[PDB]
């Protein structure tokens, strides 16, 4: 995932950051303090960006032509996953964080399927 | 390109970094000094990574579903472009840097076409 | 611009980021939502910092000693430009973003003049 | 792990990066090409640094005073783990990468115990 | 402090960033303007993170086993310092920035004593 | 130095990084091992870049118009200092690192004079 390439990848990197995004959104509903809201927004932006980066890496580095041929919907899936993360950056609604997590889980399943083969 | 969204995008960001990548490869071919080779490798790696990031941003943030519908080859094209940059990272052959630039030029053409419609 | 040196520079890098700064300030006037204001401030800060970095690179790496002699106002011009960007960070007024862009335009003019020389 | 706090942590972040470190070392032992050795060293340095950062975060943010009281050797364990990663940066021997992974596994076990407490 | 190792370390790096954190909190006490509070929070978060990083480096790289033996409270002291910085990120009260600086001063004293032996 | 502004500046930040640059150059002069040379080069590049950044910040943020008028040679001094750091990146000769340090000492002197004024 370092582009050497090292041969080591794991969608869990994207998932953990996406989990933080959702967890922060959940916390934003229980504390309306201004400074907490500011910090929560700032940090959510950072974690969502990292999640997007991790997905971009799977798409650009790990997945190869044979994979896109076997999974014709993969390009759209990853593109929708990163767009969902952008939507989560602009929202305090945990549902947006959840949507990103759901797409990531779909990508994770495909990832491990290509690893077994 | 900052995901606000700010509405400001330009494939030029990717092109300039890719131009540096090819320029560095040309210099590496002419100077075999060990330390220069090390520094050139380090810097080329960094600029190619930035170029990949800029392309990933166009793909994830700027291009929308209607665009991928109008240009069914777009997903593949951007994926080829970033893979070409990965190839350039692992090469001192200016031809690899040029291949990345060729794809970026095709992406740039499509980008501006979407600005006309 | 990578300090190898690679021989590749373009004020366009600083300009695109400064354009995002102004675009963000304009958007901040059309949406008083708290979270949008927070995100816009966060992102504007990041893009302005990148713009300053790009100008710093032109100043320290591209422009050579003779250039500052041929253009006696150059040091002051770049310094005023980065300070204008610092001012844009602390303001939601698009006029501050524009002021930075005006200075960048003057730097861009000198840049190309030295390129053709 | 973002210091909000978000309540989301997983030693898996450190483990995956350490796995890349060892994987890179295995590749370095087989391919003596100068340019590959350069890139491998550059990238191994980066991934090892990320692994150290992830461990530092668990130590500074996740683990609380009661945890260090319950597991008196935890400070030493994490310190040994990060030092093992520094050693891996300076080595091409996969054994050094494995040593870091062994320490991380010890930390992972204590981590999950505190989670269940 | 770069992990080469270079042999150059100074707690001053951590101290200067922590001084910025407290200085920012002091400025936040004087102005309730929304955008200033947002910018101050964003920047304070960044400087506190750098301060934690510098301390983590002293802990992981500079201090060796003999040092932890000679100063049994060192592990706890550094951990308290970084935790104090996390607390400063979440506060506008200069007292939190001061608490972090006090711990850093204690670490600084031990650091220079170890440079004596 | 964070552009808030926070009012906290110290040339020590630039100096400590420049000291690492020279220290690394001296260590390179004593160990011709390939991998050590690679790591030393990679790390020297990073610390020199940080040193340049710190000087750029003093020039763009701390120093104001009155300072440049009182010290007509200040612009050129900082510019030559950063250029000296670029030269240090491209060299293994400790003399280049020392040249950078001598310029920083001159900037440090001026800095503190303006602080007492
Ligand atoms: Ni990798
Ligand atoms: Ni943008
Ligand atoms: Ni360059
Ligand atoms: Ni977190
Ligand atoms: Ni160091
Ligand atoms: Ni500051």
């Amino acid at each position: 995932h370092c582009d050497l390439p090292c041969g080591v990848y794991d969608p869990a990197q994207a998932r953990i950051e996406a989990e933080s995004v959702k967890a922060i959104q959940e916390k934003m509903a229980a504390n309306d303090d201004l400074h907490f809201q500011i910090r929560a927004t700032v940090i959510k932006e950072q974690r969502a960006e990292l999640a997007k980066h991790h997905l971009d890496v799977l798409w650009s580095d790990y997945f190869k032509p044979p994979h896109f041929e076997s999974y014709p919907e993969l390009h759209t899936l990853v593109n929708e996953a990163v767009k969902a993360l952008s939507a989560a950056k602009a929202s305090t609604d945990p549902a947006t964080g959840q949507k990103a997590l759901d797409y990531i889980a779909q990508i994770d399943k495909i990832f491990w399927e290509t690893k077994k083969a």
